């Protein structure tokens, strides 16, 4: 990284300035999962980027997933699953495991990585300070939508308390569990919870780290990768995409329709993807705006 | 509770007033473990008492343990232990389990119980916002003090950040894990961590919930239960007590010598023990002051 | 008070918690007169209860009367009265006496009693900082309503200045005198002034200390004492009650219709009546709500 | 006042500017008694001057007396006095009268006069919010100093609470009564209480309204009126002056020695004496500084 | 100024009080030019009056002109002018000169004069902190309105930033230059800029220092000088006045129609004209109100 | 700038993070002159870098020179100079010119350039709000140090007011003129004024833009350019350097000895020199630390 002439290091730094202005003082929600979360080099870069944002006076909020880690813990504990469609039923037992893996293991790693740069990160769920609630969701399994246990969608968000915590300079690292109106804690899909947090906080950008270059119109035609797309066009192509992309795309729609200026699907396999998507025009992600 | 004449309900309420004045605006650290934590009726009463304090403008801080729950999880996961003396060696594997049980299971239950009364509780470890650090401790096993893995004593405490969180009206529920100066997370004995938090925050009282009526000079002589005792006298009798009481008593000494006006050993088997110790002179606990 | 088992002292304390939550941070206006004001034991209990409220983060405002003390001072000064109906005409001379007795004697005693518990109470009239104004009221004497001198109803209240003084932690002790729009000070009936203060400050409760168990439908039928009643029903029975109860009931109507959630007529002959009405369900008072 | 050329109205206004700068944002304690308090034209001018100060961002504090009004009330009430030396013994009965006359009559008139210009004045004694305490004083009667009842000197002053009330824009009008360390209210000489308030608040000036042109070295030699004098010189001539001037001069000494930059003895028989002493060099008063 | 009896110095000071109340805490914009700006004695008096206002808790804002000083500098620099009608075309060269004379010479003198009394004045243009913008204005020259270069009218004003600077206790001294929406700096007529600042800041008064006794209906009939006039009447006589008075009168109309309670045309040849217009009823100026 | 692989744009951005942390919330004083100030491309880059810093929550303070522009204006005005040694005597006439060129021309250009990115810059001298004072300096001309008119060194700095203006988010652009203790304005060398501002504000870095690669031990030996040097070593080589470097080096010594962690001499001929010196390790400047 040293053979690079310094007059060019200068220019890439200077070229960040219009995005520094656009995001100064603003909320950016980042959904973090996939290989950016399981590879050690990408993890440390991700944590360093959160520290970066925060040392620019930008206000990151991290929502994390952890599907595979829950599955591994359930097998270690010998807890046999029930499955309707392709969905595990989350019994009270499974939720306790989900909660202790998400909040007590996965969240901790990111909190510690970020905090290597300063006292920034703090972990939380909807349970803490009543920051958000859940409502039980059913799923559609080849016809009759059905019940699959303590699985929810975000209900209400304590917008005021959340922004107080951010204005105080903290980086909330959110584990997606929250109580319903009766105090019963549900597990919430992390992609959609990111969308709901972004909308409630008036975020400027939703960033969705995913394990793909970006959105493909006609996968796997290479000459079909899009750079930008509107929600209306993104509605009419939703029924066509691979299973893995549906939650990430529904999140971007639910956010951008909800007033978030842009949602982005970026590649988490790229080192410092966040820095390149926010401060560079050479990003590989795809940007969703309204229309 | 209705056959009680109302002129007497009045008097017990009025008799709380001098302790309301003494504790208004003040920090009270409560170590919470034992049967007050495992029995459902005592749990709900404990949570309701934390809500009480907080609706009197008193500032509770809860430090919780969970030794037995860690042990059960380790057996469920089939993780065989190593033991020096009577101490389990906490390998990196054991700490990950300890942390996920303490923060992701035991802390969650108390947060949810308290939050049934309002948005008060928030869970945290030393990892969050760098609130406190640990330093590795060795243990003395019948002679040569020795190493037993990632087990620590509290090092430094971010007093300012902690009191900000309390002045904001929150009830921190602390899980005793914290990073050392190198970012490596240790498990801290909860009794001694309570003592260190109390001293750092300038608490007015340390409350230590324990499964005994109180301190016995000469157990099991009944006519030996003390009501109050000074630290100097409490130093010279320390080498004489049952194994279970040593950490609770060392905590009270380390706190009261450190400037906390009084530490109390109260019985957690009593419903609403906190209310009776703080707002009543008919408490069964034993109070430690300096001298 | 010591032969009472401690597990029962606990329960009556715990049973206060839902009213602590309901009133935390809220304004409670208390009209204080009668035998709770002239008996020494009831006085000290009343003052101690105001200190209690204030050490729970509740915000009491005390409005006091003093009819009989004015009369005694007038006789001591040999000032002969004029009477239309049953009403003394308050000449400029009588008002100067009323003001100096109410503010300079009766208010002082309560300020001093309360302040024995801390720097809480501060005395005031509408004259101070222009906190409220009066408008001259006429009275109805068996037909033609007529003039009886410098006697008023509360006009406007400086809501902002009043709540600043309360948020500062003070317990205003109000003597009901205020200037009209021309600077001429009037004496205001204390019961109705309490109602107007409660409505202006957005109080949660109006407490009216009176020398009776509570409201009787058909006095003196014992089996006619009510526990709760709505304003509409309380309008249609108003023309039926003893002379002494009319101002206390008109106050509760004017307050509850004005948005105060509940007004209460409680017995000031009961030691710590305030504590039992606020923090106990075994109260003897009668509660007025809208409907 | 109209035949005066306007170029000269201009100059006297401009000539106030260096005292506006000196006193902007500062505390001025004014002892107010005598004929400035009993003549209606001088009263209204005094009140208007307090409003003036306050509309210049200056912070007046008024301490008032009222000796003669107490005496008249005692005679109206037929309360016979006891006298040691020339001093009335203030029994509990006399104090109740003193307090109700000072706070409930004399203070009220000034509060109302000032408040004709805005919501500025608020009345208070040491009893309110524990603003100051008294300590019982004995007197020297031709030899053996002796006890004369509930008469005190100011003990401690709640400097913080007092300046909060002033920074809030209020003009405290102080009646000199305060409780001792046991809650027993004493009457304090107003001249000396003014001196103690001035010293406690870090006032810039003490103003002492008195019924004389100013200090005379050798009364009644006309060519003996002084314009300025230091405390050391003012100590050595104290044993020589008329009885009426001793309390006013002891006040100025106790204040200026206590750090108040200057104390002034001005003539309260002069309309707007305060304005002329503060904003004009043509004052008739006498100024005391240290040395 | 000493042969004046002191009882009369008192009365003129006391007679200022109702204007102190009216303007306490309020914004007063002062247009300053003409002989009050070029004569040394009038300059120092003007600066002293700004200090006066500020030491009364009044908030002056000074807008200054400087037409003749620009002309002299242009001749010193040998820059030949172009003239359409009677108007100099302000080329880029002329504006650089105008800006450096207005901000770098004329503004500096007033800043320094005022600051002799304290740290009050601070100089600024629309360029600083984007405090206001300009829009290019054309002029009407005996028919076809035409372009005369970089000359503007005030466009938008950063009301919030301006009042922050004033609430901080500063006296802004404004040089009328500001950028247009494209960053190109224009010179703004000072009289009309004063009117726009007054309206944007919600000033209580606009003061326009001019070199005349006041407005004459039928100049030069002496018996035609007016003391007060409404905007409607001031519209219909505008087409009749001398060239020099049109900008001063258009300013007063644009301000008073814009909600400023009164605009005043006062004589800047009078020492301390500001003090006499604000704090005296013997002013020679003419007051404009709406109607 | 597009043929650069994006994984490398990422790394140079990520490599800025440790200097973002070091300077977040801190003061950086930048002396700005020379060719970075006269070339249009370097000007716009400089202004953009100030906007950059400010959108990272860093607090730049710009001190500017302008020697050559003063000289040109003096010749345009035909003002003949007097010279002792190589120094122009600054008469009152020369200072008025210096002040109007520095504040009214050179400062304006930078204010406008920076403000193209937002409302950040505000121009000021020591005259404004009494922000700093000067003391007359003499010079040493081949022996006898002598007087050269109204030329000064910075005396006192209003540290509090200056940091208020910066905490408010403003970028002060300072023109080095200030009054002495008698109100007489002096011109201050900009290099040394930068050093004094840096020391007074507790800056983290002093940046000195100069027209050279950096400090040469033995100019013009190329193999003599230093990267870092301590003050003690920088004292003993000071008597050896070219005339142009002495003020820049004396500034760095006076700053670093005064507690500023590092002063830097960087090349203003390099586009975005500020960005490369602060956020890159490939800088060409030379850093001065204490020792
Ligand atoms: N709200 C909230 C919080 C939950 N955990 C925390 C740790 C430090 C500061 C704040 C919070
Ligand atoms: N407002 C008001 C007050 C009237 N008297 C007082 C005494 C202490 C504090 C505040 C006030
Ligand atoms: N806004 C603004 C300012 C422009 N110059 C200033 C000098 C001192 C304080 C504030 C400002």
């Amino acid at each position: 990284i040293e053979a690079l002439p310094t007059h060019i290091k200068a220019q890439v730094l200077a070229e960040a300035l219009p995005w520094l202005k656009q995001l100064h003082g603003k909320v950016v929600v980042v959904k973090y999962g996939g290989n950016a979360m399981t590879d050690d080099t990408l993890r440390r870069a991700f944590a360093a980027d959160m520290a970066f944002l925060r040392n620019c006076g930008i206000h990151p909020v991290v929502v994390h997933g952890g599907g595979p880690q829950i599955t591994a813990m359930l097998r270690r504990l010998g807890i046999e699953g029930d499955f309707k469609g392709g969905f595990r039923v989350t019994t009270p037992e499974v939720l306790d495991v989900a909660r202790m893996v998400l909040f007590g293991q996965v969240g901790r790693e990111l909190v510690n990585l970020i905090n290597a740069h300063g006292p920034y990160a703090v972990g939380i769920t909807g349970e803490d300070a009543q920051l958000f609630t859940a409502v039980r969701r059913s799923v559609t399994v080849d016809g009759v939508a059905t019940d699959i246990g303590l699985v929810g969608d975000v209900d209400q968000v304590n917008t005021a308390a959340m922004l107080d915590l951010v204005a105080a300079g903290r980086i909330p690292v959110v584990s997606t569990l929250a109580p319903d109106a009766d105090g019963v804690v549900h597990n919430i899909n992390a992609d959609t919870a990111a969308a709901a947090v972004a909308e409630a906080l008036g975020a400027e950008k939703l960033l969705m780290l995913t394990d793909i270059d970006g959105l493909y119109t006609r996968w796997p035609d290479r000459d079909s990768l899009v750079s930008e797309i509107d929600t209306g066009t993104l509605a009419q192509l939703l029924p066509t995409l691979e299973s893995g992309m549906v939650p990430k795309v529904e999140a971007c729609l639910r956010a951008v329709i909800g007033g978030v200026p842009s949602a982005h699907i970026i590649d988490g396999r790229v080192t410092h993807c966040v820095l390149v998507e926010l401060f560079t025009d050479a990003g590989t992600g795809t940007k969703v705006v309204r229309g």
